[PDB]
Parts: structure tokens; sequence; C-alpha cells
């Protein structure tokens, strides 16, 4: 009677029960490890971080990669850009100047019921464009439920509605750029591998085809949530000045911040593509050397250096390190190295010549099963699971059936963060959770109907403008059959 | 003129990025410019302007910015096998810690041993040492030190000075563990290669083996710690008080109680992971490792350190309704030093560099045209080089390059080619100024006790108690054993 106590022990032990792998040869026992992580992660009997270092324990022990090649793929190129832009995040977050950006945009707008919740969405559309929509979520959603606060002041729906509308919006700026989430950086960063003299992939081609796919999305978000939920004033137009002029003047520590800001964000722009020749120009001798990462660690490295107050710097490393996410990196790098031990095992061959059965329905069918199916499955599981698990499946199945590799991999990397429904998984309904409103069937119930304009978009996306950008009916001479 | 005073270490990094300019643009070679990044990042923690790991991220930065090495392969450096192992092994530190496993060993050491300053660190660096002939140096003193910096805050709580003697257990600790793995082959992995390069360069030979081994780097080893010992326990701090202090102790440990459930589990995995960790491959008998010997090298000690140290997630602790485990994982990312792994990945990231660059090939091959020299003296020049060497990169990769260079050059001026390669791979293991040159130096900076100015004054004399023990060794009681004067057979006559 006292198995329901201790159950994710006695359910961990399915070392024992799937193990046909004494039988064959080398490929069961890539595909245990596989089973194995994808259980603990679904679940989440585990830390999430403790499953992503066993690949780097069974992997030595079976005989497929040498414990120095496992550890090699624990830190990529996507750290160092995460090491630079949360030593920005730190930053905008210390010197409280989120909250003078959040702020300006309501006050600027009016104060109607129907545009302060498109403001409160375009605040934080803006912000997680550039950070992490983790780290977004935890700075817009105390600043909103404080100006509600004061509004109400001067019932249960408007403050529900302002809620998801952050929760929401935070994952609708996740995308238009690939430093937004860490789906589309693990993603460039996959897709940098196994398709090496490719040229098509950079920061200047993926704003082009995604700030149009989710500004769209919110415009007909809004007008979701505000049908679903809705349909004398002079004082709260002067309780939100109640707070802007609480707080004094613009300080020299966020002059400071917003400048490293723009100086950061005119770099990335300017490493073109074909339109103009850029910086990267410069270093002609040295094609791929310098990536997007060393202009994160060139700026985010000056706020160790420039003078705050007495010196002092404008962030110490003691308090970046308790604002970095330690679990993130981990398990990222987890994904990385079981994502390379199905390649050095030869899974990712055998996944991709028993699906060539599925080449016979037409092209459109294959990708839109492969983002309905990815985007059912990321409401119970964390984010960077769910693309990390279907990334090395979805990409021989693209070489094998002679369709291009970006024809199935872009409708399915934007897909996974459609993480609208379900908080037991997510990040900014899970920051937006914490708090003692919005039950769990007005999120479903709000989320599916955004779902939908979500992956009806991205389905005109990529038949009217993304066909004639990265030529994807005329599969390359790159990735060989 | 006070605001130079205050802003000192700002314009200090801006003075010495733009004084040293001149040298990678004049010289326009890649040594050149992978010069410039060492000596810039080297002075930035010798003078300790930024942090530590600020400043081993500059490798990551201006390596492809100089077009050395791109950003794929300069990320692909700051994980190595050494951080799956302090992964591992620190899983079991967050929870000695947590349910007081620590303070049980400790007060119970202290109260058989006593609170003698000057005999305590002695055993300290005798049970280190005597360890770490077994087992890693880096696994020796992961395992030493939460238990002595315990036994150590136990005798200094017990006060009802102790700044400087915590710098003693750290140093000592660090130092020892490095010492002690000189007296065998498997003891560090330094001996270990130039046991593999040896018997495939000269063959017909048959002389490196166990015992051959002890019998020339023990009573070497020995001196050093004897001598070590004195001058960092010199350089630091050169009964009714007493008995008081004696009941304390006493007085602490029974207000601890009966020993709990959450300690044996420890105590038990604490025995297990060292036991796994000796029966790998001891040298004289064959280990576990011979069930996977058709898959060789491939599990190292990291793979036992994460098996056992991911075992603490798992195990219940105190229930709820559900249970909770030994560690909880948010009580581990807070005990996890998250600098000290980029610090040291800054290092490896600079010593690929200099591979990468030419710098390293650069600095070697300059010791070839020394033919023209006594034979004492072209050993002494070799070792201080790899003394020098071996600060900056690491130990398996500094013999990789001087074992190449220093075999030929042997064989032309017509000497035993023993007499250069056994002072020299000693000296490459006396790595002490800079925590980024030993992975043992780099575990007891975790702890927060020392700056790098202690390590560097206090491993300067180390260094030079070494060289002379080894340049002592190399004329009296090595030169009968391998018979070091005559030019044997088993080297090529021409």
């Amino acid at each position: 009677l006292v198995y329901r106590r201790f159950l994710f022990v006695v359910f961990t032990v399915l070392v024992l029960l799937p193990l046909p792998i004494v039988l064959h040869t080398k490929e069961a026992e890539c595909a245990y490890t596989l089973f194995v992580v994808a259980t603990f992660w679904l679940t989440e009997a585990l830390p999430l971080s403790v499953t992503a270092l066993l690949p780097s324990l069974m992997l030595p022990m079976f005989g497929i990669m040498p414990s120095k090649k496992v550890a090699s793929a624990y830190f990529k190129d996507f750290h160092l850009l995460l090491i630079g832009v949360i030593c920005l995040a730190t930053s905008i977050e210390k010197w409280n100047l989120h909250k003078r950006i959040a702020l300006k945009m309501v006050m600027m707008v009016g104060v109607n019921p129907a545009w302060l919740t498109l403001g409160f969405m375009s605040s934080t559309a803006f912000l997680s464009m550039w950070l992490s929509n983790t780290s977004t979520a935890a700075m817009v959603m105390p600043i909103a439920e404080a100006v509600v606060q004061q509004i109400i002041n001067a019932g249960h729906v408007t403050r529900k509605l302002t809620c998801l509308c952050i929760a929401y919006s935070s994952t609708i700026g996740g995308l238009t750029t690939i430093t937004g989430t860490s789906t589309n950086l693990i993603f460039a960063e996959y897709f940098n591998t196994r398709y090496p003299d490719c040229r098509c992939l950079n920061f200047g081609s993926w704003f082009t085809f995604s700030f149009p796919a989710a500004l769209i999305i919110l415009l007909l978000s809004w007008i979701w949530l505000q049908w679903l939920f809705l349909g004398q004033q002079k004082a709260c137009a002067e309780v939100i000045k109640q707070e802007y002029q609480k707080l004094g003047p613009i300080r020299y520590q966020e002059i400071v911040t917003l400048v490293l800001f723009i100086i950061m964000a005119l770099l990335w722009f300017s490493r073109d593509p074909g339109f103009v020749p850029g910086w990267s120009a410069l270093f002609s001798e040295y094609p791929g050397f310098a990536t997007d990462s060393t202009v994160a660690l060139l700026i985010g490295l000056l706020f160790f250096l420039i003078p705050a107050k007495t010196y002092s710097p404008l962030i110490t490393w003691k308090e970046f390190q308790s604002f970095m996410p330690w679990d993130i990196a981990i398990l990222v790098g987890g994904g990385f190295a079981l994502a390379d031990g199905c390649e050095e095992s030869g899974l990712s061959k055998w996944i991709g010549n028993k699906l060539s059965p599925l080449g016979s329905l037409p092209a459109w069918l294959i990708i839109l099963i492969s983002s309905l199916m990815v985007t059912s499955l990321t409401e119970v599981a964390s984010n960077p699971a769910t693309i990390t698990l279907f990334l090395p499946i979805l990409s021989p199945l693209a070489e094998a059936i002679h369709v291009n590799p970006l024809y199935i991999l872009i409708p399915s990397t934007l897909c996974t963060s459609f993480a609208f429904l379900l908080p037991v998984a997510n990040p900014p309904n899970a920051i937006v959770f914490s708090y003692g409103h919005l039950k769990v069937i007005d999120m479903v119930k709000a989320g599916l109907g955004v779902n939908i304009v979500g992956v009806a978009v991205v389905m005109l996306g990529i038949c009217t403008w993304i066909v004639p950008m990265f030529d994807l009916y005329t599969y390359p001479s790159w990735a060989p059959a």
C-alpha cells in the first residue's frame, strides 16, 4: 500500500524491464538510451538536468563514444551567446531598466480596456526578441500585476486576461530571432553541423521570414483573447504617472545599459546576407571564425569593467551566476551529446531508411503531421526536450525522400514553441501560474484557439513567402543521397 | 589626482591592452598574436584586475578575432573529462555537508589526534601523498579537502591567525596530491604517457615498470615533501587554555547524537567510489578495465564519479505525500562552483590555442640548437623550460610536445636517452603557481580561502625545491640504477 509514496523510485527502474539490448549489436544500444531519456523527460521523474548527464554515463559504457568525446558536446557555441545575453539581462534587471521601457509603452497608448492589453502584449513581445522568454516573463509579469493592482484602486476577468497575455506574448516574441529562445538556438546549432557547405541560415535570413509570421500572430491573437473575455479614467491615467514620477530621471547605469543594448543589436544585423556586404568581409581570410557569439561576448564582458558606483562594476560575478540558468546549459549539452551519439552509432540511418515508405504522400502533409504531433506533444513536456528528441529523427526523413531539410525542420522548430495550454512543464505559464489566478480550463480554451492560428499562419507562410526565399522546391547539392 | 587611484583597475586593463598592440600588428605571424593573447590573459589574473572567470572568457573572444581557431572549436575546449568528474564528485560533497558527515569524521579526528598546528599539517600531507600514489591527483584532492577544511574549522571554532591557517590546508593538500603522484607510474598521467612513448620508441629495453619507478622517485618525493612542509609552514605561521579547548570538542561531538540513516548511505557511497577508482587499472593487477578491453580507454574515472554521484538524486531521504531525495538538485546548483568550470576551461582553451597557432613548437624547437653544451646544462635548461611551460598548459600536453624534441636531441650528443627524459618528466608535474595549470590547484581554490599571489609566492619555493632535488637525484643514486653514464645498446648507434 506504500507504492504511491516512493512512486518515481519504482518507476525510475525501467533500466530493467525494457532491456532487450543483450540480443542486438550497436544500434539498439543507442536506442536504449534514447527511450530511457525520453521516458525521464516526458514524465519528469528526475530533476530534468540529471537525465542530461545520463548520455555521458552509458555511451562510454556501451562502447559508442569515448568519455572525452561526449564531454566535448556539453559546451557548444550556444553557450557563449547564452553567457553574453545574460550578462546584459542581469544589468537590465538590476538597474530597473525593464520597468522604464514597460511603463513607457503604457501611458503612450491609452488606458482603454482594449488598448491596455495590446501594449501589455507588445512590451514583452519586444523585450523577448533579444533575451530569453524565461527571463522576460520574470520581468514583465511583476510589473503588470502591480499596474492592475493600481487600476482597481482608482475585476477577475481583466486580471486573468492580463495574466495570460504576458505568458502568450512571451512565447510569441520567443521567435523572430534565433537568440529569442533556446529552441531556435539549438536548432541553428544542429543546423551548423550535419550540413557543412550549406550557407543559407544566419541572423539576417532568420528575421526575414519570421517577423511577418509572428506579427500577424500578435494581431490575430489579441482579437481572440479580447473576444473570449471582454465583449472616470483620468485618475487611472494618473496612477501610472504615480510610478513614472516615483522613479526619478534616467540614470548613468541605465543610459550605458541601453547604449550597450542598441550597439549589441546593431551588430548581428551587419554581418549581413547578400543584400549588403557587412563587417564579416573585413575578416575575409577566415569566413566562419567570428560567429554571432563573439558579438555577445564583446559587449557582455564590458559590464564587468565599466564603473557604476564606488569602484564597483555594472554587474559583479556573484550576481551574475545567481542569475544564469545552469540547468539549461547542462540540459542542452545533454541533448547535444545524445544527438551526436545517434550519429556515431548508425541509428539515424536506420530511421532514415525505415521511413522511406512515408515519402509516397504529398510533401505538405508530411510537414503538417510532423508539426501537428510536435505541437500535441510539447504541451506536456519541456520545450528544449521535444525539439531535442525529434531533430535527429526528422532530419534523416528529409534526406531519404528527396525533400529539402529546411522544408521540414523550419515548421517543426516553430510549432514546438507553441506551448499555450498545460502548465506542467511550461515556463511563461509557469511564472504566471505562481499567482492565485488563471485556472486550468480557461488557459486551455484560450490556448487551443491561438494554437490553431499559430499553425495556420506557419502553414500559409511556408507556401507563400519562404519557398521563393530558401529555394525549398529545388532540393540542393548539399545533403546528398 | 585621486581619480587615477580609485579607477586604477579600469585604466590598467585598457593600458595593458593598448600598450602591447604593436606586437600582433607589426609581427603578423600567428605566434605573435597567440603570445599577445597569452601575455594579456596571464597578466589579468597575476595582477587580479578582473574576476578570474571573466579573464578566462577572453580566449573565447580574441582567438577567433585573430584567425587562430574558429568559435566552434574554441567553445569545444571549455568542457573536458575533468568537468564530468567535477560534476560527479561534488554531488558527494553537497551531500556530506547537508547531513553533517563532516563534523563527525572531523570531530573524531580532532579528539583522537589533538589541536596542534605544526603536526596536523604534516598528517594532512603524509596522508594525501600516500593516497595519491594509488588514485588520481584530482580524485585525491577532491576527497581529503572537505574533511580537512571541516577539521580546521572545528579547531578554529573551539576558541571560546584563523585566516592564515586556512591557506595552509589548501596549499599543503593541493601540493601533496601532486608530489605523491610522482612515486608510481599509474599515479599520474604524465608518467603513463612517458612510459608508453619510451617503450614504443626504444624496444629491447625492459626497464620501466612498477618497482623500478618506485626506487628512484620515492626517495626524491620524500625529500620534496619534507622540505615543502617546512617551507609552507614557515611562510605562513613560522594548559589551562589548552584543556578547555578539548572539552568544547567533546561537548560538541556529544550533541550530534547517534549517526542517522542519511549519513550511513553517503559514507557507504564514499567508500564505494574510492574502491571503484582504485580498482580500475592499478597496473600490477588487472582491474575492471579488462571487462571493457575491446573499447579501451572509453570508461574513465569521470564515469565512476557520475555513476555514483547521480545516485544521490534517486535514493530517498525524508517522506513528505511524496518522498524527498538526498540532494534535491537546488542545493546542488548553489553548492557547485560554476566559476571554476569557466576558469579551467579558459585555461584549456589557451593551451589549445598555443598548439593550433604554433607558439609551443616555436618554444620547443629552440632547444634543438643547444647540442654543443655540457650534458648537465642542457638538462637544467630543458627542466626549467618544462617547469615554465607547464604553468600555462596542462601536464599531458607538455610532455607530449617535449618528448619528440628531447628524445632525438639525446641521441645526437651521444647521451643515454633516459638522462634527459627522466628529469624532464618529473619537472612537468611541478605546476604550483597558478590554479589553471593543475586541476588539484583548482579544487582548493573552490573554497575562497586563497588569493593567487599566495599561490604564486608559496609555489615559487616548492618549484625551486623540486628542481633542486631532481637535479640532485639525476647525479646520485639514479646514475648506478639505469646506468645513465654509458651509451646503451637499445639506443641507435649513429
